[PDB]
């Protein structure tokens, strides 16, 4: 290529960057917690093993 | 009175043993195991909220 070396090299480091960005929009967002605690503690009754 | 003590101290090693005679009888009774925790072990939050 003629401003670059390997594709493999040069996009992953894109995606490296890329995903920082990502995280950044993610922890300042309002995304809802989603999870299978299932009846934890407080009878947690094996965690619903179900 | 005779032989007996002042009858405070003398009831209490009578039960003082007997405790011991009780454990030795639960721990073989076969007995059920009996709990309001509702398989709510693997928690650490609460036995149940209500």
């Amino acid at each position: 290529n003629y401003g670059r070396g390997r594709e493999l090299m040069y996009q992953l480091e894109k995606k490296g960057k890329e995903i920082k960005r990502d995280l950044e929009k993610i922890l300042l967002s309002g995304q809802a917690r989603t999870d299978v605690l299932a009846d934890q503690y407080l009878t947690n009754s094996a965690a619903d093993p179900a």
